[PDB]
């Protein structure tokens, strides 16, 4: 595989997004994944509605801003038959009635793949697939106070990650990371972004609970 990959200089990512007090992350993880497959297959880039997962989902087994996973918005949209735009469907940080409108889908999957727990595989689906989605340990001020640089939590646990974002892609400094995208706006880290370690066995687990959407 290749030694650097960044789908952000092909098209594949939107903006940094914010969730705000409300504990939809899985929601803007799993958008960012499909904002990514969607592009892929038709070369269209829309911002896609973390509301409509908010305030629909709850069959799958989401929780509003209470919890989820981005497995279950995949599913979400593949049984429900689409999802709608983020302007269509604007983000209001707390859980709504769900007002899901066929006439606004941009987009839609036809189930997910959950890639194996290993830092190498998700390397390769990274460089294959486009952006991945994965959950982080990001349980410690370490995560939260990130400005710049390469993260390294020497407390970060590999088995309780808390925190669903987005791989984007990776690369090394002139020492390995894990290029991330987050969903707490642009005014944390570096401009919503944040590198995290790889290839330090599975820091934080980001290769613990990777997945992404057929579409």
């Amino acid at each position: 595989a290749p030694r650097s990959v960044d789908w952000r200089e092909k098209g594949y990512v939107t903006p940094v997004k914010n969730q705000g007090q409300c504990g939809s992350c899985w929601a803007f993880s799993a958008t960012g994944a499909l904002e990514g497959q969607m592009f892929r297959k038709t070369g269209r880039l829309i911002s896609l509605s973390e509301q409509n997962l908010v305030d629909c989902s709850g069959p799958q087994g989401n929780e509003g801003c209470n919890g989820g996973l981005m497995d279950y918005a995949f599913q979400y949209v593949q049984d429900n038959g689409g999802l709608d735009s983020e302007e269509s469907y604007p983000y209001e940080a707390t859980e709504e009635s769900c007002k899901y409108n066929p006439k606004y889908s941009v987009a839609n999957d036809t189930g997910f793949v959950d890639i194996p727990k290993q830092e190498k595989a998700l390397m390769k689906a990274v460089a294959t697939v486009g952006p991945i989605s994965v959950a982080i340990d990001a349980g410690h001020e370490s995560f939260l106070f990130y400005k710049e640089g390469i993260y390294f939590e020497p407390d970060c646990s590999s088995e309780d990650m808390d925190h669903g974002v987005l791989v984007v892609g990776y690369g090394f400094e002139s020492n390995k990371y894990w290029l991330v995208k987050n969903s707490w706006g642009e005014e944390w880290g570096m401009g919503g972004y944040v590198k995290m370690a790889k290839d330090r066995r599975n820091h934080c687990g980001i290769a613990s609970a990777a997945s992404y959407p057929t579409v």
